[PDB]
């Protein structure tokens, strides 16, 4: 009854658009456990994530807290939301994430794209149907867990079936609280990712003891935020954190955006003659490399633009705030959402039309309409890492094939956690 006075109604994201155009740039939704209101004009975006002031709605973030009653991403980057414990750890674990830090990981990205690509090279028949989803999903976590944490999970090879499926059955659990046996699955693949971290850490203690060769990457720092603490807890929360949130999106923009491209041929001819031009017959991808791939990077950000993986955030509102003239009761789940913002007409001429350009030197930036990493003190800690390896494994692909989609395969969304492609992204492939 407190919010009845909000505008508000009588994939989840494409009603919220729908409302958000039909009933302004606040509105009541009463989809999740509690009301939250969805917040959509740019305004709104400055003044709530660019302070920090505002500070993320634990009460929305329980459900990647604990999953059916086992601890899955518990008091981690992510999810915990008091200011001070989420700054210690930002603080420590930001120094993997330096120029420096980042520049050393462009081997790991260069190894396994090479493997993805040689991979797909053998089957460019033009015949044979390839999941791209699942092609990319094996590449991302092999990247992330060398790079992070100095293990080699080989799945571009098939190995680790468990593992994918535990990922796949903990993301589809997340959702499903947000019978008998599907708790089971869920549950048990909780814990058996909690058990990886355990092994990991044991063997990287291990290694460091009879001090053995061991390079300091993001499994480093999240071992430095626990220094003497009472037990493993809060560094397992960090391991898992990373585990997932260093593959599964990266995964899904890469899927979203050669499915895309595939509709996209005049778009796809520019970025292999800007791929041909800057790297060449080069088999290896340097840091100086990437900044040049220009064209590249505009077509991602459009691709996040209209395919945003994680669609927005949460920020708790205390007290009773006036919100473009709209009354909004204290101890409210604020809701943002790029996805929603970037298909609204009013915030980007043509919406639906897949326009680099918007991107290019020279265009006007988005002002707080366009935020797929987020904004703020709470923005992705991950974003240059993902926009480097998402760009090498782009890059490498360009030089190499050329992707149709199998007829059939659909352009259409689902949502499991994150958003990603309804479709595995079936592909024929062709040497270029
Ligand atoms: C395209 C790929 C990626 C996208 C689109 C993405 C998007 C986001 C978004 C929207 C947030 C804010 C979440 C919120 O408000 O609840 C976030 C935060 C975060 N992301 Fe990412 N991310 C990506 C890749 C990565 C990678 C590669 C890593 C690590 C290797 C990572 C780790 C994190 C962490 C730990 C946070 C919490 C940061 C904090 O609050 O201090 N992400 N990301
Ligand atoms: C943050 C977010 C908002 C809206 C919808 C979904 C998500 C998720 N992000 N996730 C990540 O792993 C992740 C988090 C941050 N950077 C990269 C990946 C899931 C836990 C899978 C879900």
């Amino acid at each position: 009854s407190r919010y009845e006075h909000i505008p508000g109604p009588p994939v989840l994201q494409d009603v919220f658009l729908d409302w958000a155009k039909k009933y302004g740039p606040v509105v009541r939704v009463n989809v999740f456990h509690k009301t939250s209101v969805i917040v959509t004009s740019p305004e709104s975006v400055k003044k709530f994530l660019m302070s920090t002031k505002y500070n993320k709605d634990s009460k929305m973030y329980r459900a990647l807290q604990t999953v059916f009653g086992e601890r899955l991403f518990g008091q981690g980057l992510v999810s915990e939301c008091n200011y001070e414990r989420w700054h210690k750890q930002r603080r420590v674990i930001d120094l993997a994430f330096s120029r420096s830090s980042l520049v050393s990981l462009m081997e790991t990205f260069n190894e396994k794209a090479e493997q993805l690509v040689e991979i797909l090279e053998a089957k460019a028949d033009g015949q044979t149907p390839v999941s791209m989803q699942d092609m990319l999903t094996y590449t991302a976590m092999d990247i992330l867990a060398k790079a992070a944490f100095g293990m080699e999970t080989s799945m571009l090879l098939g190995a680790q079936k468990p593992l994918s499926q535990a990922v796949k059955l903990m993301l589809e659990g997340i959702t499903a609280s947000r019978k008998r046996k599907q708790l089971r699955e869920v549950r048990e693949s909780i814990r058996f990712l909690r058990q990886v971290g355990r092994d990991w850490v044991q063997r990287r203690r291990e290694a460091l003891k009879r001090g053995e060769e061991v390079p300091a990457d993001i499994l480093t720092q999240i071992l430095k935020a626990e220094e003497g603490a009472q037990d493993d807890e809060g560094l397992l929360d960090n391991f898992v954190t990373f585990f997932i949130a260093g593959h599964e999106t990266s995964a899904n923009h890469l899927a979203f955006t050669v499915m895309e491209l595939s509709r996209q041929p005049e778009i796809v001819a520019r970025l292999q003659a800007e791929v041909d031009e800057v790297i060449g017959s080069k088999r290896y991808l340097d840091f100086e490399d990437l900044g040049r791939l220009q064209y590249l990077s505009q077509v991602l950000k459009e691709s996040l633009r209209l395919y945003p993986p994680a669609w927005g955030t949460f920020r708790l509102l205390e007290e009773e705030t006036l919100i473009d003239g709209v009354r909004v009761p204290g101890n409210t789940p604020l809701l943002f959402s790029t996805y929603v913002m970037g298909r609204m007409d009013t915030y980007f001429e043509d919406p639906l039309t897949f326009n680099p350009d918007r991107f290019g030197p020279g265009a006007p930036k988005p002002r707080f309409t366009y935020f797929p990493f987020s904004l703020g003190h709470r923005s992705c800690i991950g974003q240059q890492f993902a926009q480097m390896e998402v760009k090498v494994v782009m890059a490498k692909l360009l030089q190499r094939l050329e992707f149709r989609l199998v007829p059939g395969q659909r352009f259409g969304l689902q949502e499991q956690a994150t958003l990603k492609p309804l479709d595995p992204v079936l592909c024929t492939l062709r040497p270029r």
